[PDB]
């Protein structure tokens, strides 16, 4: 008579037992290596030998209580037993792996990816990168972080009429301009993750996609990636349906219907990016499943200018204001891109890259 | 009561445990044939008739303690079985494998190569070029190495602005030029290893493309060979998305996405290499993807004389320029290929190859 509690490979603490199982590797006689390295120089590679708990049944010490933990070998289930009925452990180890967990995603954002039909993480959490280290439009950024915030602060008055709580936003523009650095800061600012979502791959199906859509991690968001280049359109438009051009096993009415249709879940947030806002369906783009739908374009004036002031802090306004000049008079369009390479070349070296300009 | 170290086939340090455990072959009663030949002439080959240890249970001696070895066997795993809880013997174990096989790779190149979806290493270490065996245009190889010594050297200046840290490089030229070789030139320069990653290949898709490049060794490069052959562009791309034209489940927003996105790695640096600069899509080689892209041509001047100034070394200053003057004005344009082919004709014979220059 004991309590064999089972959590197999589809749990959201799954990570999170993990984490603490390596945390609390001690007193256990398998081991499996968990060596890392850090080249300096010299051919001296430094050694990190460690100890990841093997997929066996460690006896741990917790508590005092010889709790048995077994993994088993691609089908993944961890098993906890435990002697007697308490279950109160079970509550303390959710708990402390909960707050191990948390503890290291501090400061960084997760990025989960799509595995079979579910979400599982995609390496190390990545560092976040400032806000105001992107440079957009003059009030931009502004108008999409108030109408985010203003969708997440406001649930009751979405249900008290019936709408659907689901929202999505388009990015659109000439490749170099900052949509992905755009998102990526956003995500970071909102304290959110990233779901990346490719509408590609060959084992994608509308049913996967529905069931994907359903079971996003919460506190996320869903990002979609170049939607032109996964269905040709218009010009077949006219003539024919529209077919996929592509490898899977998806149709233009299934996405359709899985963006915003009869199942589709609640408390949704979807990004999506494209370079030829021609080439999209008008019914794909309809309000409803696209809410806001913005253009980033070439650099300006005012973009130029914060651009300098940036990436040479400490240096008199009227340079700023030189380059600028000399950059819209010496070109008609160019890309932020093209100025933070041009300004990577003069690195440190202020009042250089305002006299060798000639990048036409 | 043991301790059963793991190490699967997965480990950075496999090969450093293979080759001492290839060093440590004695007291082995199960042993697999090791024997090597060397051809001289008259039938008579060297034999070299040597032991590595079989993939079996081998009882090993290291200091006096006894360890079982063990590797099985598709699915290959080492295991080092010992005695009691000590873990300092895996230490000197581990540590005495790296001064084995660092000493082994000394004044040498690993290149690596990508099997399934993991880095492997791909023959013995090869010796290395010089630098300066490799002439190319005045003021281009310095140009190169200052560039990339500068990225690595600086990275506190990437993260306190918040740039991502990378870096990739793109080579383009007529046939015959340098441009791998320079490439070997410079990874034996800077003490660095090769990773021959190929888009063509029937088992790459942009999930397993983008695993390769966060899981690449660290101290390394990557390199792409004829990125233009693995997507047809241009004027397809002026009616219809870039197809993929190749045999592997590939695409091109998933190789954009990859080269640089959301979740790409840091600190990489990616060779790229091409013959026809016309026909890459301008997305791929905006800067961020390409921070420098640069041209290698046909014989000049300069070259052509630090050319026969290297193949014949001891000779008057004039026979360069008489050579120059001839081969310049017998032909407009030529390959350093050529005339290294021409020079091979004469082997240790100058003022030979200044009189048949007749190479129409
Ligand atoms: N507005 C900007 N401010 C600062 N850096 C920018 C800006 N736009 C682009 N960059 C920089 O240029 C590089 C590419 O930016 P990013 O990937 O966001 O462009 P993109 O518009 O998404 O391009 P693509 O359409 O090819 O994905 C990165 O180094 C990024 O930091
Ligand atoms: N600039 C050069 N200096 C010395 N040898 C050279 C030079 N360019 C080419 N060679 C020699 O010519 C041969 C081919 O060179 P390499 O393979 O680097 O040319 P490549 O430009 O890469 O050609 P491909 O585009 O076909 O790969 C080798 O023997 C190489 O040593
Ligand atoms: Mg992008
Ligand atoms: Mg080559």
């Amino acid at each position: 008579y004991m309590i064999t509690l089972e959590v197999p490979a589809r749990d959201r603490s799954y990570a999170w037992l993990l984490s603490w199982l390596t945390r609390h590797s001690t007193r256990t006689q398998h081991l499996s290596v968990e060596t890392s390295y850090l080249q300096h120089e010299s051919g001296r590679i430094s050694t990190k030998f460690e100890f990841i708990p093997s997929p066996g049944n460690h006896f741990i010490w917790y508590q005092g209580k010889w709790i048995r933990v077994e993994r088993n070998r691609p089908w993944e289930s961890v098993t906890f037993t435990a002697l007697g009925t308490d279950r109160k452990v079970f509550f303390n180890i959710l708990e402390e792996a909960r707050a191990l967990a948390l503890q290291q995603e501090e400061g960084k954002t997760v990025m989960y990816t799509a595995v079979g039909s579910e979400w599982r993480t995609f390496g190390y959490p990545r560092r976040r990168r400032p806000l105001d280290s992107v440079v957009l439009q003059q009030g931009l950024a502004d108008r999409i972080v108030k109408d985010i915030r203003e969708f997440i602060d406001n649930p009751k008055w979405y249900i008290d009429r019936g709408i659907p709580y689901r929202r999505g936003y388009l990015l659109y523009g000439p490749p170099g301009c900052g949509k992905s650095s755009f998102i990526t800061a956003l995500a970071g600012e909102l304290e959110h993750s990233i779901c990346l979502l490719s509408l590609t791959d060959s084992s994608l199906s509308d049913d996967r996609l529905n069931h994907l859509l359903s079971v996003a991690p919460q506190q996320s968001l869903v990002l979609l990636e170049d939607v032109d280049a996964a269905f040709l359109s218009r010009d077949l438009a006219v003539e024919n349906p529209i077919k996929y051009q592509g490898l899977g096993r998806l149709t233009f009415s299934g996405l359709l219907n899985a963006l915003d249709g009869v199942a589709s879940t609640e408390a949704r947030i979807v990004f999506m990016t494209t370079n030829y806002i021609d080439r999209l369906d008008p019914a794909l783009i309809r309000p409803g499943r696209v809410d806001l739908k913005e253009y980033v374009g070439y650099c300006s004036h005012w973009q130029l200018t914060q651009m300098f002031q940036r990436f040479y802090p400490g240096q008199a306004p009227s340079l700023a204001e030189n380059f600028a000049e000399h950059v819209l008079k010496a070109t008609s369009e160019i890309s932020p891109a093209q100025v933070q390479g041009y300004f990577m070349l003069y690195k440190n070296d202020p009042m250089g890259a305002v006299h060798n300009i000639e990048s036409l």
